[PDB]
C-alpha cells in the first residue's frame, strides 16, 4: 500500500526548533520556529513545521509525508517553499517557508473597515501579478490547481502573495476534500472538467475576494443555487468602488466559453507594468524558464 522513501529533503530534527504554533492543520498543530541551514548562506532560517499528532497512524504519518513531497518538484518565488522534512523518527515534520502574515482571505478580513488603507489599485494589482505569476509558473509545470481561492494563498511578511503548498493525484491536477461550488468554473460545474482555463476562472474570483477583503462570492445564494447561477451565464457584481481595470480583469477570466479566458501569462502581460520594479527579478514570468 504506502511507503516512504527518505530522501535528500530530510533534516536533522537537531536543527529544527519550534518557538510557537500557528494553527492546527489536517494532520496536526502547525507551529513556527527556525531551521539551521535550510536555505542557501543561510545559518538559520524561520520557518512553519507542520506536524502530525501523536494519536496519528502510520499510514497518516506517511500519507502526510508524501502529500507534503508534492511540493518538492516546485521552485518558484510565488509558490510558497517546502524548505525540509523529518520522517525519520516520532513528531513526523515538515518544515515550509514562513508566511508570517496567513492565508489571503485571513489577511483580508483583517483590513475590514471593521487602522490602515484598503487594499488600493496598485497594492491589489501586485497582489494579482504575484498570484498570476505563481499559476503561470504551475502550469507551465503541468499543473491544474483545481481549488484556487484567497484561502489557499499565503502572505510573506512583506505582504508577497503566493500559492500555499497543496495536494496532488499530462496534467497534474491538485485540489483535495469537497471541491467549493462558488469558485468553480461552469465547465467544471456541468462537465467536471478542469484546465488552465478554469484556474483562470477561479483567478477572477480571487480578485473579487480581493476587491471586497474577502466577502463570500454570491453571498445570499445556495450552493445550489450558485451551481445553476454560474451554469447558466450568471456572474459575480461588480465591488462597490472596485476600480474599472480591475473589473474588467474579472470579467475576461469569467468568459463563459474558456477559450475566451486569457491564460496567466497573457494577465501578467496586460498588468506588468503596473508591477513593481522587482517583479522581473523574481518573477516567473522575466524568468528564463518562461518560454
Ligand atoms: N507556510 C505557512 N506560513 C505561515 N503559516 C502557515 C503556513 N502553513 C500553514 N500555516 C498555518 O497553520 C494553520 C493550518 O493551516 P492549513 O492551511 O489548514 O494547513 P493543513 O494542515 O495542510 N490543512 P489543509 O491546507 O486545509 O488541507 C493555519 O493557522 C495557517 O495559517
Ligand atoms: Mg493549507
Amino acid at each position: 500500500a504506502d511507503v516512504y522513501v527518505p530522501d535528500e529533503w530530510e533534516v536533522a530534527r537537531e536543527k529544527i526548533t519550534m518557538s510557537r504554533e500557528l494553527g492546527q492543520g489536517s494532520f496536526g498543530m502547525v507551529y513556527e520556529g527556525v531551521a539551521k541551514g535550510v536555505v542557501k548562506d543561510e545559518p538559520e532560517t524561520r520557518v512553519a513545521i507542520k506536524t502530525v499528532n501523536e494519536a496519528a497512524s502510520m499510514r497518516e504519518r506517511i500519507e502526510f509525508l508524501n502529500e507534503a513531497s508534492v511540493m518538492k518538484e516546485f521552485n518558484c518565488h510565488h509558490v510558497v517553499r517546502l524548505l525540509g522534512v523529518v520522517s525519520q523518527g516520532q513528531p513526523t515534520l515538515v518544515i515550509m517557508e514562513l508566511m508570517t502574515r496567513g492565508d489571503l482571505k485571513s489577511y483580508l478580513r483583517s483590513l475590514r473597515p471593521e487602522v490602515l488603507a484598503p487594499p488600493s489599485l496598485s497594492k491589489m494589482i501586485q497582489m494579482a501579478g504575484e498570484i498570476a505569476d505563481g499559476m503561470a509558473y504551475l502550469n507551465a509545470n503541468k499543473f491544474v490547481h483545481r481549488d484556487l481561492a484567497a484561502r489557499n494563498c499565503m502572505v510573506a511578511e512583506d505582504f508577497t502573495v503566493k500559492i500555499g503548498d497543496f495536494g496532488m493525484t499530462y496534467y497534474r491536477k491538485g485540489g483535495k476534500g469537497l471541491l467549493p461550488v462558488r469558485w468553480m468554473s461552469p465547465e467544471s460545474l456541468k462537465d467536471g472538467v478542469f484546465t488552465t482555463y478554469s484556474d483562470v476562472w477561479s483567478f477572477g474570483v480571487v480578485l473579487w475576494e480581493i476587491a471586497t477583503l474577502a466577502e463570500q462570492p454570491y453571498q445570499g445564494l445556495s450552493n445550489e443555487q450558485v451551481l445553476r447561477f454560474v451554469m447558466e451565464g450568471g456572474l459575480l457584481d461588480k465591488p462597490d468602488n472596485c476600480p474599472d481595470m480591475l473589473f474588467e480583469l474579472m470579467r475576461m477570466c469569467w468568459q463563459y466559453n474558456p477559450k475566451m479566458r486569457p491564460s496567466f501569462l497573457e494577465i501578467i502581460s496586460s498588468i506588468k507594468e503596473e508591477m513593481e520594479p522587482g517583479f522581473r527579478e523574481v518573477s516567473f514570468y522575466y524568468s528564463e524558464e518562461n518560454k
